[PDB]
């Protein structure tokens, strides 16, 4: 259980620990013998447009810990519990490594794991985050996939099924990065002992986003052990519980920050005080971090940046401030980096570009008119039926509702297609088994240039019905734009 109480009995300035300790991960003036020696050692770099250009008197300097070599801050932690494994004789040659994370310590722990010749099993369901997928196969890991549904409690979870394969490998080992002590130790070791001297022993506030509060409350410990007026700050994104202050939960888009329970590593004793953010200002404090910083970071980073700003109005100039900017880029590529995306999330306001559609760019989807597809019920179609319909269907997508009036799911020809190849889906089994649960919805009383910008690249856009109940309307493609544009 990762959200049982911590056993740890340490206090403030205590001295002897069981816990080992890393000083320095290696020395960048020499050969190095691996990659993983070359994790840390991160420049803290200062920020000058942003806090200025939002009246912040006082100096703030962000940690980039996306400079790591495998992309991320989770490196440090994926080294430091496999080093600590190793020293336990937990770890031997030809182990497998299982972990229940599909965020970045599952690059890690493939990274290390490659350069260890450990095999790497990493269990995510669905997909939560992509071009991470890529990654991972590219270091040698097996992903297993799960119902993304099922809650952590769930056995279908990918935590209760991780350990379950973990049964069925023998000789394997799940590091746990939730009740895992490397993972706080890392950045109490290290990284809080790099701010601290890049810092030349004058810090003030330290601002970090907790996903399982490991970067937060080692670096706390650390820094409040060295200076005890420093004031740790914890970033939490709304629809999480990590905050002592919370209430349901929620769904938000940035990655990274945020869990539904509480994991073992998070000391909030250390946490001075949280704050909480949404994914409108994160997102584009990020992409504010790339344009004016030249910092290439992720969402979390944003996030972190706008809890130091919202901080930092009233710190006096004297003081300084240091931020964690947990990761880069690379895995965000087509998520909060493009602008395609942002506008489809509501992030960023779609723009027109030529005049002559000024007439029809904010006009509603209600003033076209398309087709309303029969609703197909539960457990009926045949794929040979649904092969027939999609080739007659006029956007070619098939609509499965258990309810006659809300749309479940939808019947995709690739989808189909792959099930049937990969022989998941016999032929004459129910197509419900290819559904596609997730799939991309657009309200009635959407503007027509919004969804001309969604259509550059879904083919199809569901409309539901944001009076009634999400009511199924129809399914529009560019076919209707162009129709309701050149006939005017
Ligand atoms: C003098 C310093 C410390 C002492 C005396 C101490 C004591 C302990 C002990 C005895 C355990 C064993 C728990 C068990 O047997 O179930 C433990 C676990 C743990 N320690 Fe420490 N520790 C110290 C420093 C630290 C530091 C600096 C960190 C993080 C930055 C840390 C994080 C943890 C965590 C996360 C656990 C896991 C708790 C669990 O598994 O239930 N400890 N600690
Ligand atoms: C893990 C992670 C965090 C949070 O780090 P913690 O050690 O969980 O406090 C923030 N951003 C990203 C991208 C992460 O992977």
């Amino acid at each position: 259980q990762p959200n049982r109480p911590s056993y740890c009995t340490w206090e403030l300035n205590a001295t002897n620990s069981p816990h080992t300790c890393r000083t320095k991960n290696g020395d960048y003036t020499k050969i190095m013998p691996d990659i993983l020696t070359a994790i840390g050692q991160t420049p803290l770099i200062k920020l000058n447009n942003i806090p200025k250009s939002y009246g912040i008197k006082c100096e703030i300097y962000a940690k980039c810990e996306f400079l790591n070599p495998g992309g991320s801050v989770k490196d440090r932690i994926a080294y430091r519990m496999i080093q600590d494994a190793e020293d336990k004789g937990l770890l031997k040659p030809g182990c497998t490594i299982i972990e229940p994370t599909s965020g970045n310590t599952g690059i890690g722990l493939a990274m290390a794991a490659a350069v260890r010749g450990y095999k790497c099993i990493i269990v995510m369901p669905e997909k939560m985050s992509d071009e991470k997928i890529s990654t991972l196969y590219a270091l040698g890991a097996k992903i297993i996939r799960t119902p993304t549904e099922a809650s952590w409690h769930s056995p279908e979870a990918h935590i209760s099924v991780a350990q379950k394969l973990q049964k069925e490998i023998p000789n394997s080992i799940i590091l746990d990065q939730y009740t895992n002590p490397g993972n706080p130790l890392a950045h109490y070791d290290q990284t809080a002992i790099e701010i601290w001297k890049q810092c030349e022993g004058k810090i003030d506030y330290l601002v970090a986003g907790a996903g399982t509060g490991g970067t937060i409350s080692g670096i706390g410990r650390k820094l409040k052990e060295l200076s005890p007026n420093i004031k740790i700050i914890a970033v939490d994104p709304k629809g999480s519980i990590l905050d002592p202050s919370s209430d349901e939960v929620g769904f938000y888009e940035v990655e990274g920050i945020g869990y539904d329970f509480i994991p073992t590593v998070l000391d909030r004793n250390v946490i001075d005080k949280w704050i909480k953010t949404e994914d409108n200002e994160s997102l584009n404090a990020a992409r504010m971090l790339i344009r004016q910083e030249g910092l290439l970071c992720g969402g979390s980073s944003g996030a972190a940046l706008i809890a130091a700003l919202k901080i930092a109005k009233d710190i006096p100039e004297e003081k300084r401030m240091v931020i964690i900017l947990p990761d880069g880029i690379r895995n965000y590529l087509t998520k909060f980096v493009s602008e395609y995306w942002m506008e489809t999330r509501g992030f960023l306001q779609p723009v027109c570009q030529n005049e002559m559609n000024k007439w029809w760019w904010n006009m509603k989807i209600s003033n076209l008119s398309f087709d309303k597809q029969s609703l197909l019920k539960e457990n009926t179609v045949t794929c040979q039926e649904a092969m027939h319909m999609l080739k007659n269907a006029d956007s070619q997508l098939l609509v499965i509702s258990d309810d006659n009036i809300h749309i479940k799911g939808v019947i995709s020809l690739n989808k189909l297609t792959s099930y049937v190849i990969s022989g998941i889906v016999k032929c004459t089994d129910f197509v419900d088994k290819a559904m596609v649960k997730q799939y991309v919805k657009v309200k009635h009383s959407a503007t027509l240039g919004y969804i001309s910008r969604v259509l550059e690249k879904e083919p199809y856009v569901i409309i539901l019905d944001d009076e009634h109940d999400d009511a199924f309307i129809g399914i529009v493609n560019q076919f209707h734009i162009l129709q309701f544009i050149t006939k005017n």
